[PDB]
């Protein structure tokens, strides 16, 4: 076999993104300021964090091992619950005490014969009960909310149509539907979406296979009323480079992005119109909705270049670190209309953005408020000089967030420090009468002076000021996805306004 | 009540003494270099590590809720698992969420009545199939060797005759006998110190209560193939003091450094002489044992003012943070002998030293190799500069280990760094044929520039190499005393030589 390191060597596991590889507890967090008491429920976040070190050099971050941080509030006091999930890998990696899965996506790589892939690494959510632990490549692991224990492989009792389960499904505040979907949903190389939905009493709903046009990356989609929504990644897989030992994904200057749309209910697959937007990199969906024209208003990040340079095109053509912007644009679709080319998008603010989130109160529906992660390039916003060299590589940088609200246009934006960086943030309702957008904003702070974590509480009545700082003696490794359980929600999900 | 803080405030857990309090586990433990595959056993430690901030400011290190290391060795491989002692101090703050335990050993400070006021955190060591958790002010906590849970307060199947077990039983190698006492043995500021052993089996066999000529500490004892021998600390308890608020301990001038002799076996308690040597520090016993003519050679750790500083004298008299060195001393006793003044002692090395272990397998009887911490001063040894604003305060200093051969006079030092310093070490047998003092140390190591911990795996063949340096993400908080259990050993302890 490969040999297996011993320690962990190169950019993408130096400094802040060294792996920790702690599971257990830390109670009674250390706050500064004071946790608002009235806050009742749960943060969860996922974050990559290789369990051993890789035999494949450079392993890209999206290939670590998803390891589960539960932040559990109440009366003011904060617990931290840490978990690996339980994969296929995990155990069989554990067991050997050395790596056996290659390469990100490319099983021909692989030192065993693995039936599920996943590092369950790109979100943690909560449905009926249980946290599943999502990653694009396979169906979720399911986990228990309070022990953060692995329960195994989840597919809905046995109604899974897709070998492939999103990152990113939507959960409807109205019908409280969970609404999903995969593509490679046939395996590697397939150009197959499948299209399902799951009603609150867990029985599958929707189910549409549909065909794309390429076979291309779709991280994450959009739910209206009548619609769901495909936007495609130029990133595309050809099995046969796979087989040589090449990247499951490779750019192509060449097509659109295309934006996939089928009607919601009752659709067969030949219903989907594949619109083509200017040729870019789709990022995270904010939210969509249908406006009065029933036209679909699609809001997301969106870049003229390809994001994940590290997967360029054939001639190894694409961007240098640090260079691509991703921008909050809005898409205006239309379904009835036999025009495929889209118009270049409008932007909602100038920052260079991602991981928006709004009140999912009213997902799927018409929102005015998106909180975002931000990066300022402008001098002083990061002391570079002290927190590169301390950083590592392989993540996304922010350094701070911002508070957009759509119909006045006011943007507050928070800056933890020169020498702190941001994770994703939820948003959290301040009670269940509260306004869209009103409540407490909270972030994970990477501290390069401490070189340690912090959880920053937030008031959206002023987005710049800390209520509290909860002062971790640990790093967590930057991570991606995460998501807030009100203990006051008895499904786990807030309640339509 | 007194305001309970939210975050850790004062020197004693600032920088490197910051609580990280972690429970749980990190398995296979990064390493550069390569762990000796014949290593097969568990190294724990105790460290004292407050769960909860204090209501008592600048409260000493020694008042910490013990949580319990184990570092499990096999085939080259090394896995941790963390753990608080349960003891009831450290329950019923955790349901509380705050601290009730007040001022060191005066229950008069308590904010609710405790019947045990362990904190488990003087040393850890291995007794028929469990761990016992320590503390000189209580009797033990068992708990599970594999696991670290905890089973509760340990009484030896209702034999335990004394409210007090030591931090420092002996193991007779030959006899199998764990040979304790306990001081303070029938309550706050008692003179009674009650003798007691158990074999093999578990069945009580020594007891013998006898008196103090002070209330003062006796932190550590010695054992021999015929005589148990008592070093008295000149701190002395006033429990009257102790009901205004005042400290436990309280140190006096005018008196020696008693040591007591007692018969092994079949003695009464009047049978105890108590010779007294020149005021000064009863440290650590290295070991001690009779010579030919019957005497008594006691190798232990001895300073001639006051090691613990901030309990000074009537007046407040003592000295100052870092001027009190120990010295390695031998003194001999003779139980025969009818004059109570002793000769000052003999001094093996000069360093300024503590924490001193032997091979296990000729404790009680002549040893001729020891290991311990030492703390050089000579330039550049240690970083002064750079350590010291990281260090915090509260904990003693060790920037090397050094091994003495008593029959050549050579010494071998481990200098980890200059930016690292040290714990207490742990011998390990290299095989069950090795001669005395041939195997490996392992030493835990602060490291000031990384603020994380290492564990340091030496050959006693040459002392100042590392053959491995295993790198943990986390900080283990300075702690006291460690032991080895080797897996070829029913019982936990090594064979006879
Ligand atoms: O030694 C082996 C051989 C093998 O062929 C499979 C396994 C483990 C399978 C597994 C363990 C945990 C999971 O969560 C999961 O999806 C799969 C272990
Ligand atoms: O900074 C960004 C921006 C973005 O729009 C998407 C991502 C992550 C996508 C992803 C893609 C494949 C994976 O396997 C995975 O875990 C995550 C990261
Ligand atoms: O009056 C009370 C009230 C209470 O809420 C708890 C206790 C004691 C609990 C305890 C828990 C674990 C231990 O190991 C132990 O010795 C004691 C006593
Ligand atoms: O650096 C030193 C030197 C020494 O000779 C003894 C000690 C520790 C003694 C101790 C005394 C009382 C306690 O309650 C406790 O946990 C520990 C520490
Ligand atoms: O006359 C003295 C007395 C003393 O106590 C220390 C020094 C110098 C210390 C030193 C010099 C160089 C280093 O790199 C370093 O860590 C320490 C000089
Ligand atoms: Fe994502
Ligand atoms: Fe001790």
């Amino acid at each position: 076999l490969p040999p297996a390191p011993r320690y962990f060597q190169g950019e993408n596991t130096a400094g802040f993104m060294r792996p920790v590889r702690f599971e257990g507890d830390i109670t009674n967090l250390e706050v500064v300021g004071e946790i608002p008491k009235s806050i009742e429920g749960t943060f969860y976040r996922v974050m990559p964090e290789p369990h051993l070190p890789s035999f494949i050099p450079n392993d890209p971050w999206f290939n670590g091992d998803g390891n589960i941080s539960g932040f559990y509030f109440k009366d003011g006091h904060v617990d931290l619950k840490q978990r690996y999930v339980r994969t296929e890998k995990f155990v069989r990696e554990a067991e050997a005490r050395r790596s056996l899965l290659g390469k990100y996506r490319n099983r021909y790589t692989d030192l065993v014969e693995f039936k599920i892939r996943s590092t369950a690494n790109g979100n943690i959510v909560y449905w009926r009960g249980q946290l599943l632990a999502l990653k694009e490549d396979s169906p979720p692991y399911a986990m228990d909310p309070e022990t953060l224990e692995t329960f195994g492989v989840y597919d809905f009792d046995g109604q899974l149509p897709s070998l492939t389960f999103t990152a990113h499904p939507k959960f409807d505040p109205v019908t409280r539907e969970m609404v999903c979907f995969g593509y490679e949903a046939k395996g590697d190389g397939t150009r197959d979406i499948c299209y399902y939905s799951f009603g609150p009493d867990g029985k599958i709903a929707e189910t549409v296979w549909l065909v794309s046009p390429v076979c291309g990356m779709i991280h994450d989609f959009a739910v209206t009323e009548n619609f769901v929504i495909f936007p495609i990644i130029p990133l595309v897989c050809d099995v046969e480079r796979m087989k040589q030992g090449g990247d499951h994904w490779q750019w192509d200057y060449s097509i659109p992005m295309y934006i996939g749309v089928l009607p919601r209910r009752g659709a067969q697959g030949s219903d989907v119109k594949w619109f083509e937007a200017p040729h870019g990199f789709a990022g995270h969906v904010a939210n969509a909705f249908e406006d009065d024209k029933g036209h679909i208003q699609l809001q997301m990040a969106y870049a003229k270049d390809n994001v994940f340079f590290w997967w360029p095109d054939a001639n190894g053509k694409g961007p240098r670190p640090g260079e691509v912007e991703a921008h909050f644009a809005n898409f205006v679709l239309d379904y009835q209309s036999d025009k495929l080319p889209l118009a270049e998008p409008t932007y909602l603010v100038d920052d260079d953005m991602e991981f928006p989130r709004i009140d999912d109160r009213v997902a799927t529906r018409k929102h005015k408020h998106t909180f975002f992660c931000i990066f300022d390039r402008k001098p002083g916003v990061t002391d570079f000089e002290f927190v590169m060299p301390r950083a590592g590589g392989g993540a996304p940088m922010s350094n701070g967030l911002a508070h957009l609200n759509h119909e006045t246009g006011d943007i507050q934006r928070y800056l933890p420090g020169p020498r702190k960086l941001t994770g994703e943030c939820i948003f959290i309702p301040r009670n269940s009468e509260a306004a869209e957008g009103d409540g407490y904003v909270m972030v994970l702070l990477a501290n390069y002076e401490d070189m340690c974590s912090e959880l920053a509480v937030l008031d959206t009545k002023d987005l710049t000021n800390e209520v509290a700082l909860i002062k971790l003696p640990v790093r967590l490794r930057p991570g991606l996805h995460g998501n807030w359980v009100d203990k006051s929600d008895v499904d786990g999900h807030p309640a339509p306004l």
